[PDB]
């Protein structure tokens, strides 16, 4: 009864893909959940507005959440620089799994992906928080976007974001 819903409007090269709307499992990682619905306000004067989906890796995973160097070295918390693994209790089941991007154990920022294929591998590795209510078709968008690289073929920018409840 208390997981946040935020979304995410997104655009290809100034074209509305639509809203991925999120569901933040704060009944199994709260803290996870609290910096992220946090960053989707922007409340404490920093978040995910107007970054962008910097890697995206077709038949793979979405990649997003550095809002300050916009290439997967940037990004920081709500609670400091790096917070823990809160714990790896929900697995990556499946394509609309929102989960952690890190550099190693307890290195969680800012930095999410959403899964467009079963990650089983990422288990116990990648902290799973939420999963897309609506607009999966909004992340295969993205997803059409990508290369093997990771390179965006097309500008992709969250070009809003926010709490829906
Ligand atoms: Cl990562
Ligand atoms: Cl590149
Ligand atoms: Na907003």
């Amino acid at each position: 009864n208390a997981n946040p819903l935020v979304y995410l409007d997104v655009d290809a090269n100034g074209k509305p893909l639509g809203r991925v709307v999120l569901e933040l499992k704060a009944d199994v990682v709260p803290k996870t959940a609290e910096n992220f619905r946090a960053l989707c306000t922007g409340e404490k004067g920093f978040g995910y507005k107007g970054s962008t989906f910097h890697r995206v890796i077709p038949s793979f995973m979405c990649q997003a959440g550095d809002f300050t160097n916009h290439n997967g070295t940037g990004g920081k918390s709500i609670y400091g620089s790096r917070f823990p693994d809160e714990n790896f209790t929900l697995k990556h089941v499946g394509p609309g799994v929102l989960s952690m991007a890190n550099a190693g154990p307890n290195t969680n920022g800012s930095q999410f992906f959403i899964c467009t294929i079963k990650t089983d591998w990422l288990d116990g590795k990648h902290v799973v928080f939420g999963h897309v209510i609506e607009g999966m078709d909004v992340v295969k968008k993205i997803e059409s976007f990508g290369s093997k690289s990771g390179r965006t073929s097309k500008k992709i920018v969250i070009t809003d974001c926010g709490q829906l409840s």
